[PDB]
């Protein structure tokens, strides 16, 4: 496995409420020709938590795709995840990072692979939960993965749907903020805010957050701003295809929200038409 004495820390990749990722280096010839490992553990470790946790690393375990992002294993003294690091970071982070080597045709190769990603999960009847560019990494300049699956649920083997009572409200599908019922209809609701995050470069002034907010106690506020059918603007110099495509995710009705399998075939047309 690996033995957590030759688990060295080199640099915090990032923190999320209940849980940490790290850099580290697994080195048990202590030489630092070791190969560096992501490493995810828990922060205010509780006993629910734990078994969230141990149910997360089976889902990540279980799974296997060019745009998931690679189990590696398991590490005990103290639960830690360990997956495969991917020095280009988050595509949030990325993004805002390189975007003047990002054009309209390269935001449309990553859109293609979450979908595919997220094809695969529906596959296994994976709810994801939490879909946002902070979530998906980036693997190379032409590749991107999902990378975390803290939130993700198994649908029952009777329903469409599953419940659960901070959260990520501004990406949330209207019946998850007032039922907590999430589907891969909501997951589609999220992709489209992922859809929207993409095509204004993670430009703070036009985040999901400051949009709504200026829209707009405050979940309540935003239950009936999207009632009312109040929805993020068309980013700049989107396309009418790829605009089309953000306000069909965001159907108030769980049933006429579009497909991933049919999301990813539209997704690549638009792509290949732009290209040539
Ligand atoms: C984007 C990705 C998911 C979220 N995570 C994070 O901060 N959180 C998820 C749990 C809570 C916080 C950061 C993580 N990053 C940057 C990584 N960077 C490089 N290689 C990696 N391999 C595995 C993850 C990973």
């Amino acid at each position: 496995q690996f033995e957590e004495r030759h688990l060295k820390f080199l640099q915090q990749l990032g923190k999320g409420n209940f849980g940490s990722v790290e850099m580290c280096r697994y080195d048990p010839l202590q030489d630092n020709t070791g190969e560096v490992v992501a490493v995810k553990k828990l922060q205010h470790s509780t006993e629910e938590h734990l078994r969230d946790f141990e149910r997360e690393i089976e889902i990540l375990k279980s799974l296997q795709h060019d745009n998931i992002v690679k189990y590696k294993g398991v590490c005990y003294s103290n639960l830690k995840l360990i997956m495969e690091y991917l020095p280009y970071g988050s595509l949030r982070d990325y993004l805002q990072k390189h975007k003047e080597r990002i054009d309209h045709i390269k935001l449309l190769q990553y859109t293609s692979q979450i979908c595919k990603g997220m094809e695969y999960l529906g596959t296994k009847r994976y709810i994801h939960r939490d879909l946002a560019t902070r979530n998906i990494l980036v693997e190379n300049e032409n590749r991107v993965k999902i990378g975390d699956f803290g939130l993700t649920k198994v649908l029952p083997q009777d329903k469409e749907y599953y419940k659960v009572k901070e959260s990520p409200i501004f990406w949330y599908a209207p019946e998850s903020l007032t039922e907590s019922k999430f589907s891969v209809a909501s997951d589609v609701w999220s992709f489209g805010v992922v859809l929207y995050e993409l095509f204004t470069y993670i430009e703070k002034s036009k985040s999901p957050p400051a949009e709504f907010m200026r829209m707009i106690s405050i979940v309540t506020h935003l239950i009936e701003l999207l009632k009312n059918n109040g929805r993020l603007p068309r980013p700049d110099g989107c396309p009418d295809e790829i605009y089309m495509i953000m306000t069909e995710c965001w159907n108030n009705n769980v049933n006429q929200r579009p497909s991933f399998r049919d999301l990813a075939l539209r997704v690549d047309q638009i792509r290949d038409n732009m290209a040539g």
